[PDB]
């Protein structure tokens, strides 16, 4: 991978491999979002972070995600090449926002696109805050400066309130416990475990009749490594929608919520 | 990636990603088995077995056979860094008609240094019935001709630790991990569980105190039954005791025993 001519964006391709894809041998939607990490952490090397800037350290501040938008328009198959094109912007003293954009390498055409909206929290008392003058001009020169949205829609097709599913839930996978493969290497829950546990209650049926076409997430808490989640669903809805639920079973509180909408094969 | 010289091996470079690595900054061993299914699939691929089947042959194809894993062996000198290239070079071999090889060596890209070396064994499975099988003559006359026809071994010493025969763990184990389930990522694209899934639930029943403090060697894992989709798993350990640990994978269900495994490890 490399930064684009003008510095403001970055580019990576990648082969999709066997153990990434499934029974339609094409992508999962949980190694798109792993694609999407990389990518966004190759970009933030090139440019000199480690995605805290020498501020933010000194402040003891991190960078952490508010929410995911995921549209995918066909999944590459296994052994395809796919492009993705990534770049990040400032959203004033709410956060950052980093955007992606997937295309078909031998083509050239567009087959998903991505959003994600950063916010920062101090990381010894968990608690958000807006972004100061100091920390902002750190990392501006990394960014384009005149808007550049994959979602020219509103930043995501789905800006909506995702309100919280009522009990009680139409499905639901109950225990959903992290192994030491599910963390990253600050120990943490890596972030694409919560979008296998959200899918893991959608039923059998509509996996094997449907594909994923728009999956929005919004990250409230995180799961820690001894924690046990519940993941619930119920349908909302050739088009099926779901509302879906994360929470720790030891006291029913909610770390994720979100929303999918699925298109029949 | 590419076959080699003589076409009966096949090569293939990986830069190490950011999610692959563990604590250390270095590649975690379940990311190492990843990439050994990767190159094996991809030598696969380079002599005609299309990615319309995972590997499989076209007489396996019309049977409805599929490769399963009976044992891996994984040996690693040193893990590569997050953002280093790992050069791996795979090849198969008959055992006569008794065994089904896959073997692995793993080098620093840049210096040629051997830092890692697997073996494994394979069976076929009927995809329908999920009766084993013997590889019978028909699918191995297929790709006989791409194998290495003089021995050539990724572990050729003697009493090396490949061949070893591993006990039954006894009850009670020392430490435990219960209730494992697999969820649609473990799953391969035939639906199985897939064989890397296995090694994550074995290391589970590690306790925290020996992963903070060591680093895994040598893996030696055996694949009895199958873990289904809807099946629920118990990791036990016992120290046999570097650190050695003796390894069972059982269904909490019936106590079915689905791996029984060995693992060394070096202190830091
Ligand atoms: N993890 C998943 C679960 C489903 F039910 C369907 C798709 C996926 C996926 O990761 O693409
Ligand atoms: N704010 C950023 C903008 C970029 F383009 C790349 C990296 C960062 C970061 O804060 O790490
Ligand atoms: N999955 C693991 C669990 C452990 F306890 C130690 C190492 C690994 C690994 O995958 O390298
Ligand atoms: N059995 C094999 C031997 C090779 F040399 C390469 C591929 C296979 C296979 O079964 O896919």
């Amino acid at each position: 991978g490399s930064l684009t001519e003008d510095g403001l964006s970055y580019k990576e391709k990648f082969v999709v491999r066997s153990y990434e894809v499934g029974s339609n041998k094409t992508a999962t939607v949980e190694t798109i979002a792993n694609l999407l990490q990389e990518v966004g952490c190759n970009h933030a090397q090139s440019v000199g972070f480690s995605a805290t800037t020498t501020t933010m350290r000194k402040l003891h501040l991190i960078w952490v995600t508010a929410r995911m938008h995921i549209e995918i328009y066909k999944y590459p198959a296994w052994g395809d090449v796919v492009e993705i094109e990534t770049w990040c912007q400032s959203e004033g003293r709410i956060g950052t926002r980093r955007d992606w954009i997937l295309k078909d390498s031998v083509t050239g055409e567009v087959t998903g696109r991505a959003t994600s909206k950063w916010v920062m929290m101090n990381q010894d008392t968990r608690r958000l805050q807006k972004v100061s003058d100091d920390v902002r001009d750190e990392y501006l020169v990394f960014c384009p400066q005149e808007p550049r949205l994959a979602f020219p829609e509103e930043n995501n097709r789905s800006l909506k309130k995702i309100p919280k599913l009522e009990d009680p839930a139409q499905y639901s996978m109950i225990g959903l416990k992290p192994r030491r493969a599910d963390l990253d290497m600050n120990q943490h829950v890596n972030n694409v475990t919560y979008i296998g546990w959200v899918l893991e209650s959608i039923p059998q049926e509509i996996v094997d009749t449907h594909e994923l076409q728009v999956i929005t997430l919004d990250y409230r808490r995180e799961c820690q490594q001894d924690d046990v989640v519940d993941s619930l669903t119920t349908t909302t809805s050739n088009d099926s929608q779901f509302l879906h639920l994360l929470r720790l079973s030891g006291d029913g509180q909610e770390i994720n919520r979100g929303t999918t909408l699925w298109r029949k094969k």
